DNA sequence: AATAAGCGGAATGGGG
DNA sequence: TCCCCATTCCGCTTA
């Protein structure tokens, strides 16, 4: 199954849902949700993994977290709903 | 207060 | 057995 740093990478590279995330600095990897629409977004990975409940938004800034300890995305201080891929998620 | 977001331990569930 | 990769629950803290 798709892991979630690889769902929000592909969808960055898509543009498939370009209101709900967006590149803030691509170069250096970091991105950004939208307030208004992460719910969509996040609806999205939860029936795109086939989960029991309704994915939300809050559940998956949770898993999220979980990303940096591995540094794989780190969440930027000091910014609302901005996260930072690693240079290794980023070279593919 | 109302609303949003951050934080994160812990329990539970996936798929090896 | 026991790690992977989350998901779900719960509740306190900060804005």
């Amino acid at each position: 199954k798709i892991r979630l740093y690889q769902f929000l990478l592909d969808l960055l590279r898509s543009g498939d849902m370009k209101d709900s995330i967006w590149w803030v600095d691509k170069d250096k990897g970091t991105f950004q949700f939208s307030s208004k629409h992460k719910e969509a977004l996040a609806h999205r990975w939860g029936i795109q993994k086939g989960n029991r409940k309704k994915m939300t938004y809050q559940k998956m800034a949770r898993a999220l977290r979980n990303y940096g300890k591995t540094g794989i995305i780190h969440k930027t201080a000091k910014k609302k709903l901005t996260y930072q891929f690693s240079g290794e998620v980023l070279g593919r």
